[PDB]
């Protein structure tokens, strides 16, 4: 399991805790220098458990699917929540078992389903660590209104911090006041399932993208990803989707 504590962090245990889970999720081989996460995992292995204090020292366990770095559910103290998905309700059979009861969430983990019974779209919710132990906090009880718009600011925080160098250090800078998320940070949670397909295809075609990428970049300015040598490849990303999921 992983780890984080919200009191007395800084940038530098969160980098940390950053480190730890991308080294819990597994895999055999790396692609152009980059974990190849696997095409899928039998029974509770598939699954990640995150052992998250906020800053009073209260906590809650994440459960993530290490095939594809996806939250499935969430234990509250003695009741687990898993959202509206079937990978979630498989999730659930494996993973708190031992709590009083489940519920599940009223919608499917997805920004799109998170985003509307949050009402807003993660481009106006300010994250960062204290907007993550507002999270814990707000999950701590249920709300599911409230409890959408802390797991887009959980999900950023965790998943898309691992996935991405660049994000992670948008979030260490955030470290001490919540920010909503620059336009890039955003590009890439988007593209994840692209550039891990297209990196994967650039094995047998010389490092070339079959399709070019579409990204925002740090200033703003829109980009393209044509392959290999490219930053964003070399840098920033720091695990791949595998396509036996694509
Ligand atoms: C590779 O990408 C770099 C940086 O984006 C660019 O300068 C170059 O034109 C591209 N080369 C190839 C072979 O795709
Ligand atoms: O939509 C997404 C993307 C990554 N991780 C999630 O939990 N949901």
């Amino acid at each position: 399991d992983v780890s984080f504590r919200l009191s007395g962090a800084d940038p530098s245990s969160y980098g940390m805790f950053i480190k730890d889970l991308r080294n819990a999720l597994p895999h055999t081989e790396k692609v152009y220098n980059i974990p190849l996460l696997l095409p899928s995992v039998s029974g509770a292995g598939r699954y990640l458990l995150m052992h998250l204090f906020n800053y009073d020292g209260n906590t809650i366990t994440v459960a993530v699917d290490v095939t594809n770095v996806y939250i499935m559910g969430y234990l509250a103290l003695t009741t687990s929540y898993f959202f509206n998905e079937p990978a979630a309700d498989l999730a659930s059979q494996y993973v708190f078992r031992s709590a009083r009861r489940k519920i599940t969430l009223p919608y499917s983990g997805n920004y799109e389903r998170l985003q509307i019974a949050a009402g807003k779209p993660r481009e106006k919710i300010p994250i960062g660590l204290p907007a993550l132990d507002t999270a814990i906090s707000t999950l701590l009880h249920y709300d599911s209104t409230a409890a959408a718009g802390a797991l887009l600011v959980l999900i950023q925080t965790t998943a898309e911090a691992a996935r991405f160098k660049y994000i992670e250090q948008q979030i260490q800078e955030r470290a001490y006041r919540d920010e909503v998320p620059s336009s890039a940070t955003i590009s890439l949670e988007n593209s994840w399932s692209g550039l891990s397909k297209q990196i994967q295809l650039a094995q047998g075609n010389n490092g070339v993208f079959r399709t070019p990428t579409v990204l925002v970049d740090s200033k703003g300015n829109r980009v393209q990803i044509t392959n290999v040598t490219s930053n964003v490849v070399t840098s920033n990303i720091q695990l791949l989707l595998n396509t036996k999921n694509i």
